[PDB]
């Protein structure tokens, strides 16, 4: 088929790259952790020597890395990664500040490459199932070329707008999630503190004007949804530290546009409190513990 | 059928009492505004001389009044309204502080009456259509007697818990609504300020982990949903002043249980800012104006 | 001299009433705790049978009680305490909601009594030293009669305004204190986290535009002021639970005037978090622990 | 004496550089605005062709510029300004993110230069009078050389710590100022809304545990201090836009250390609201208008 280079085999990168393999693409892979690489090699990937080595046969490069100033330093620094090229389609799927995505976008153009920012939403579970949503900034042209690849890794594919718009949509969405999650945790705790059964209150609000994604699919009160992180001591799911990061990127976007974000900013302050408390690697619904005394 | 006394023919009271009439009940009605009374009389109600006069033939008394310390002073003050009685089923459907609802509940019991607190959620539109949700505190017994009446005025009927639990569920739900509404308005403004089309961003978040009731049915950005208050300059809908009231009741419940409500409390501060600005009678999604400079 | 009745011998009441004794007044005292009464009796007070019994010889009644709806229920309920009277000067020095103080004020007038609300600021230490500040609402006349008594218990005496104005000044002042205290704790933690020595940062801010009462006299960072609660594990001082109460009264005043209090409301949310954590009886500067990971 | 190069003759730069002249130093000056340069030339400065030209005879370079990523791009970009040097003492007195100050500090060291970050606090008025406070990060050695220059432009000189510590102290201090200023404005509005005279409430709080810098010297309520910006419609003073900038830098420092700043972050959200409202160039105490309906 097409030769894909996949850089970044972490929590999200590994199952996303594995899904490309199951779809029948040939992948050269690179990650900093050897065992992450070996996992992909066992499933039919070839291992590359490095990021630069990987892209050196590829029709398309897909990155998925954990840090905002890891990603930019990788692509931009004047000694690869963009310096090594074709033109090849680039799909940059990390979550990074929109400003930083535009900066990479422009350098990619200045060089003749079709690039998309296509950050992703959904779980480690979405990544594994291939049901991720992509939020895509860039040229319609480049989105058309990338489509079959997004369809292999994901389900909803939104063209959010021009360069950087995928990151903008992503940071707005995740900031709103944080707000609705704290809103939900505080509402649950208030009701229960005032004599209500958690499951009765959850159902009422879910089905009414308080309704939201957390209440549909991710209730922060232990025992309400038995398959949610709250019912297994907030293990797994989506780390509070990652939510705090995402909120931090949203602040950067707000400074850039002078947008007021009183709920998001407060959400971020509360996430930082969770970090002081040692909860960086708990699922982000652990915010429940701020409000629930009997935990 | 059964003789109902209906006290309070305001925004919600009038269409609720009219719906009882359409269902075939006989109503004696009272309100402080003569034209509100005449509206009900034109539709087949009999006019009562007062609140006390009204209940003086009734199988059931349903109140629906605008103020928390109007309601309690009416029922409790030692010269009616509870002093005048049967036993008769009482449905108190105003939104009032849970503490205040328990106080009325206990006085009702101390006297032999079956009472429910059954505050309501849905619009002036829900009230008119008979699709309101009721959130009901009290004895299962009394809920069973009241059921056909709730079914005439509404659609979802939740037994939230014992005495006062309907108010608790109501204030938790509306506080959560306020949080998701400000969250949504601030997210929309952030995205648009960073180059996104409002309708594209709205669809992405609605369909993703930022998803919520406001995004499904009540988008705060003008032009996104043409039938929403935002698309007609925030006229009608659900007044900001009423949202500020509801948030205020939620604070009272929080003080009573020592519950921390950082998002709700902040929501209330922002609603109060809207009030200083003259927006008390705009739809509560007018909170959008705090964030959107081009309004 | 004059016969004083003193109701309430708690943390503040005991040393305040003791100071009146040292000034040479005759006191009849009552409190719910026998040992609090015995303390005053050892210092030269006579013990009264109750609140009603106490006022039954008095030129002036001074109360100082812990709860807002203890105080009002005591004076108003229609069976003493205001029902038993002269006219006698009443000094009500508890901290209670302004609305509640006006209610008591009016009942006192409706009966011929000169009453002041004169809530107090300063420590258990201020109370003991007789250096308290009084914040006084009521008639200039009544303030003139009370003056020598305030001078015995305190130092700064402010006439804040008419009936209830002492409570208004008190709740505004304490809400502002809470804001500056959290502001200070968060600033100290930010500086230290970014490599600064706590005492160097404290001195800079104290002497600059960040300067405030907490920095002058009550630094929340352990070791900065060796005589402050922070340097002895937040024992003693002014309980977080009492600060949360005061903030709660300030919210009630805000609802009454539709005033927006985003900083105070947030301060209250953070105090409530401290309560969930078990810190109700620590000094209110324990808020430092929210921000300082190494505590 | 010593030859000084002064880069940046804005609001603060002009009077600071003028004060050096009055102290008897020889200055070569550069700024982007010709009239700012001419002002200094009229007072005895020589005009330089540019930033690079200016430093090309100098014993010491002092910069004072408005933007955080103006300053760094000027000194670092690989074509001056640090590339042009001696070693010469560098005093970088802009307010910029601590991270950015360390970055410049390290490049300066990597090259043999003694550099201090010495951001400044005080007014356009402090700058003119020579009463500024300096908050200084860097080697004690370099502080000793710079001392007579700081003494010419300022009064309190604090050694905040090592490289970047001046910026850290500055951003903590100004964030705390913003919190106490909003705290003060909201407290004043609450008191006045509840029947108090603004000047009576101001005096009580200033002299009590609510006491702070704003209340001593910069009251946000019009008419309270006749010489404050509030008494002349918030013209002049210290622009809200600059306060919003400073708060933004404080957020960057918080992200860098994972510090929770709930009051500062909220302060920033409220400042951004002021910006949407058109108040960017009003004195930052204009935040009063959020709370005071009769303005």
């Amino acid at each position: 088929m097409k030769q894909i280079a996949f850089i970044g085999l972490g929590h999200m990168g590994a199952p996303m790259a594995t899904n490309l393999l199951k779809a029948g693409y040939l992948l050269n892979v690179f990650d900093l952790v050897q065992s992450a690489v070996d996992g992909l090699v066992a499933a039919g990937a070839s291992a590359a020597r490095s990021a630069r080595d990987a892209v050196q046969g590829a029709d398309v490069v897909i990155s998925m890395l954990p840090a905002s100033q890891h990603v930019e330093g990788l692509y931009l620094d004047d000694d690869g990664l963009l310096a090594h090229i074709a033109p090849t389609l680039v799909l940059e799927c990390s979550t990074i500040a929109p400003t930083s995505a535009r900066k990479i976008h422009a350098a990619a153009r200045e060089r003749g490459l079709a690039m998309l920012d296509a950050p992703v939403s959904g779980g480690t579970a979405g990544a594994a199932a291939g049901t991720l949503t992509f939020m895509v900034g860039g040229d319609a042209e480049a989105l058309e070329k990338a489509r079959p690849l997004f369809e292999a890794m994901g389900r909803n594919i939104f063209h959010a707008g021009p360069d950087g718009a995928g990151q903008v949509a992503k940071v707005c969405n995740n900031q709103l999630l944080a707000v609705l999650m704290i809103g939900t945790a505080e509402a649950m705790a208030l009701g229960v503190a005032n004599g209500l059964e958690a499951k009765v209150l959850a159902e009422i609000m879910r089905r009414s004007s308080g309704g939201n994604w957390a209440l549909e699919v991710y209730n922060p009160w232990p025992g309400v949804m038995e398959n949610a992180p709250a019912s297994r001591d907030y293990s797994g799911g989506f780390m509070a530290q990652l939510m705090a990061k995402d909120l931090g990127l949203a602040q950067e976007a707000a400074q850039a546009s002078a947008s007021s974000t009183p709920m998001g900013s407060l959400a971020l302050s509360l996430y930082r409190l969770l970090l002081k408390q040692g909860y960086a690697e708990r699922d982000f619904s652990v915010v429940q513990k701020l409000f629930d005394p009997t935990q």
